[PDB]
Order: C-alpha cells, then sequence, then structure tokens
C-alpha cells in the first residue's frame, strides 16, 4: 500500500499527496515556546480520513509530516496563531475541505551530535485548496 | 519478528525484544514540565555487529517506544533524573551493553481532543540486566 511504500522512500524524494490533515501532535500547546524541543508533527491520510473508529498508525495508515523549526511553524502559521485551537481551525481538521501537500523526505539531524538523525517527512508545500 | 509485523500488531500485544535504545526523542531536555505536551519517545533496535549504524526510519528500522505521561517517565527515571543527559546514562545509550525491553501495543488517546488516538508501543518493561 501507498503509506508503507512511502515509508522505504530514501532522503531527497519529493511527495504530492492529496486527502486531510487528520491530527496534529502534540494535540494541544499554547504558544511556539513549546516547540523549543518538542516538534510539531500532522497526520496525513485520504484513506477513511472522516472514519470515527479511526485509529491512526503513521507509516501504515497516514504518514506522519514534521514541522521542523519554530520559525517554519511561524512562517506557515504565523506566531499570533501558534495555539492548537487555532492551528486545528487552520488546518482544517473539523471541516470536511481538502488538503493538498508536498513532503520532502529530510535527514533530520537534531540538536549537537544528533539523536542520531532519523529520515523524515517534512511539510515543503501545503495548500488548503483545493 | 521483523519490524513490518511489529508495526502491524493488534492492540494489546506484548512482545519481549532484546537490543539496544539508539536514541530519544526529543534529544534534549531540562525537566519533567517539558513532557505536559510533549512525550518521551525512545528509540528501539537490534545493533550491527561490525557495521555502520545510523539514519533511523521508525517502524521499519528500528521502533518507537513512547512514555506516554510524566508519571511514567518519572516512574522509571525519577523526577530527579528528567534532564536528557541524565537519561542517556541511565539508558546506556553511549555504552554497547544490550538492553531488553517488553512492549505493549496500545491505544493511545491523548486528550481526546479533536484528536483520533494512535496505535503505539509502550514501554511495559526495562531491563538494564
Amino acid at each position: 500500500i501507498s503509506y508503507e511504500q512511502l515509508s522505504l522512500a530514501s532522503v531527497g524524494s519529493v511527495e504530492r499527496l492529496e486527502g486531510k490533515i487528520v491530527g496534529m501532535n502534540p494535540p494541544q500547546f499554547a504558544s511556539i515556546n513549546e516547540f523549543k524541543y518538542c516538534t510539531l508533527k500532522l497526520y496525513f491520510t485520504q484513506l477513511l480520513p472522516n472514519v470515527p473508529d479511526k485509529v491512526l498508525v503513521p507509516g501504515v495508515n497516514c504518514i506522519e509530516i514534521v514541522i521542523p523549526t519554530r520559525e517554519r511553524i511561524c512562517e506557515l502559521f504565523g506566531v499570533l496563531n501558534c495555539q492548537s485551537d487555532k492551528i486545528s481551525d487552520i488546518l482544517l481538521l473539523e471541516k470536511p475541505d481538502r488538503i493538498s501537500v508536498e513532503v520532502e523526505r529530510i535527514l533530520w539531524d537534531n540538536d549537537k551530535t544528533a539523536s542520531p538523525g532519523m529520515a523524515v517527512w517534512s511539510l515543503k508545500n501545503i495548500s488548503t485548496d483545493t
């Protein structure tokens, strides 16, 4: 299936996905300061995004998309909107509106001597249309 | 037990595995309070005898193990020890010594705040032995 095969994608890969953002991690937060150490992750799927009952499983069911820095979070969402209620409305989690994203497979090498580095999907582009 | 089979495990599954905690997320932190919204995750794998070594891809290359609550973090590690440097020492991430973990597939939900639950591996037991 697509998410299992996407999870095998090598660093450098760029994919266009269409569907819905069905969740974020962490699901609650109050300011940009929450993301000094913690990372904002989005969950994306075009497979039964609606069904209540849905148990998300990143890499089989949906993909995890990291927004890697506070600066990138701000660029996309604005520092003034960086509370989970507001990001939720912006990402249309409670609405049927479809989303299109370009994601990029990056080597995400965290802090100093690493964590170590891991391969993750990061948000290249996002359209709240169409 | 392949990683693929581990990614498909039904909620409630328990597994005893041996290998190494090779990293933690977040990889740097100062106190327990950083885990109010953020979740501590550990990365488990079996290590390479005489080879590299490196790019973790959770679910394919290793498993991510979540310690779902602050209460659980303290119970295992101690509120006094909840700094990334101290936990790294406790988890022996810089010694070659093998670790033994028991993980449980849990439905992790999750404030229940227009969120969905996620199936994840939770730390049931760990031995440094």
